[PDB]
């Protein structure tokens, strides 16, 4: 079995194909604590051991430690989160080959050439042995690594003439990464990674507006408000009974304005692109400003409506 | 201004393009009551008059009256719902030209030829004069009518050879309609409309499982549960604090099995199609069973991840 894994530091996205020809997409969050969970009843908990440390999936992990999520790519917790995503995907426990991801500035050095040291480091990370209490864990065999961004734009890149170029804008949970690649993948023109802002900027604003606990527990409510920010009818029913709808709508717009200004400022660093694509979980939050501020015809502007999965699907289309 | 309007009896979907080139999509429900709403405070309410009757947008309209929604297409309420959709879209009040829809079996007679009488009736419905209390209403000038289903598959159909044919499966709020069209729109091979089941079957099952009020108010909670039915993490936080996650999950699965069995039974009435497309708000609910049970390669199976808008987007691509 071959599983494509975009192991982001906010959510692990999986994609694979079964025997009946159905193509499956699964998402599991990066939310673990460094201790086992205690269950006195029949609640299922997931308690792991890796490198001699205990970890467990935590549904209310604190939104804390909003720092270096680059180190996370080579961490013990990353190994746990990937195993946890596999364990909760619905696939049967088996040996699996996988293809994982490295952020553009980790996969590539400043010369836009493969950073072999990081690529190997990433593969080695998955050899760390893991155990699950009360169950069998999948076994990771072959590990291939793809860079983020490019796989998402590959289908389009194949169609572009070599002198044309696609600008791929990825807004993730904690970072905003942009790359410009020549048609038919004939070269990387520029990569600009930015780890100062992500969708969590908006999520944090929402949780502050509604004074929600700063944990994973309230992440769902916050995302729903954001996703349905333009539907008063939905907001009317969801918002914690009251009508702080005004104050939340306000906080959202402010964070969104920040994201939009950042992308437009960084966009000015790029030139000569002929096509534009916006991906990642936060794509819908910045697509309008980007389209408005680029001189690119509709026909050459790409955004799907399943953006958080654009990368892993591109990876699957390439390697499956 | 030209607005594309898929005026379905569950939701009105709008699509248009302004000046900056941004393409806008808006959704507004069909939920009105036959009397004005009273507001003693500053809560905005929309009170209309049309054909000599008062109607008002009602956020908690009873889910009742699951009988004939076909007549709704030529009703006074349909005129109000469309004006209400326009009033809440963000567009400025003005004269507008529009293109609306008629269900396949209303647009076409049993010989699969245009039912001019229904087409004219639809156009005339919009000449009914409407008034809003406390504000101005849009003025509808030119009215064009497109049939449902075909516009959604038009992009693909243009690419098909004349001997090939696309099967378009549309699961809406209260109906499931299927059509088979020859490549390059070279003829309609078959239309099978079914008014006995829709997405509301699953919604109703969910409301009964959580004992929610049978009104529009709980529609949002019900749809979220369905949409996130495969995410225990999200369900854990959303379900009315309890743990009927088993019992609601149970009810959904049975309603979904009923929808899947119906589509598959109706599919056996069609043959010779080479490509399949699944659309409508309920597309994600039956796509797997349909893919599983057709002998059509991945490359010839079409499903977007914005299914409730496939038809109006197709309409817009044709006439904008
Ligand atoms: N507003 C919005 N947020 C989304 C959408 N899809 C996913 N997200 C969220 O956007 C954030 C970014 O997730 P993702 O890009 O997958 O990134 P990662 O783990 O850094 O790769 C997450 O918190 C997601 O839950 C969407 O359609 N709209
Ligand atoms: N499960 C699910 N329901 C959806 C989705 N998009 C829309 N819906 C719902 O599906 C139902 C059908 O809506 P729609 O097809 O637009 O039909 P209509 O007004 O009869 O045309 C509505 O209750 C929508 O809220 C989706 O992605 N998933
Ligand atoms: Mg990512
Ligand atoms: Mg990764
Ligand atoms: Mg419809
Ligand atoms: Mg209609």
């Amino acid at each position: 079995m071959l599983v494509f894994i975009d192991d982001g530091s906010t959510n692990i996205k999986l994609q694979w194909q079964e025997s009946d020809g159905t193509i499956k997409q699964h998402i599991s969050p990066n939310s673990f604590k460094r201790e086992w969970a205690v269950s006195f009843g029949d609640k299922k908990v997931f308690n792991y051991t890796l490198n001699g440390e205990q970890y467990s999936f935590d549904p209310i992990s604190p939104d804390a430690v909003v720092t270096t999520n680059i180190a996370w790519q080579y961490s013990d917790v990353n190994v746990v989160a990937v195993h946890h995503a596999l364990l909760t995907s619905g696939l049967p426990v088996s040996e699996v080959d996988i293809v994982c991801t490295l952020p553009l500035t980790e996969y590539y050095d400043r010369n836009n050439q493969p950073n072999t040291e990081n690529i190997e480091r990433k593969k080695a990370n998955f050899r760390k042995k893991i155990t699950l209490n009360g169950g069998d864990t999948f076994t990771i065999k072959d590990v291939k690594v793809m860079p983020e961004s490019i796989p998402a734009g590959y289908e389009v890149l194949q169609e572009l003439d070599e002198l044309d170029s696609l600008l791929i804008i990825d807004l993730g949970g904690t970072t905003l990464d942009i790359s410009q690649v020549m048609g038919k993948l004939s070269g990387i023109s520029k990569i600009y990674g930015d780890s100062s802002l992500g969708v969590s900027l908006v999520t944090s604003a929402v949780k502050d507006a509604l004074s929600l606990a700063r944990t994973k527990g309230s992440s769902y409510l916050a995302d729903d408000i954001i996703i349905h920010r333009k539907d008063n009818n939905y907001l009317k029913q969801r918002i914690n009974d009251e009508n702080k709808i005004s104050i939340v709508t306000e906080a959202m717009n402010e964070a969104l304005r920040k994201l939009e200004q950042r992308v437009l400022n960084t966009l000015n660093e790029f030139s000569g692109y002929t096509h534009v694509m916006v991906i990642g979980g936060g794509a819908e939050l910045i697509c309008d400003a980007v389209k408005k501020h680029t001189q690119i015809r509709d026909e050459r502007f790409f955004k799907t409506n399943n953006s958080q999965y654009d990368l892993v699907n591109g990876m699957y289309l390439i390697g499956n």
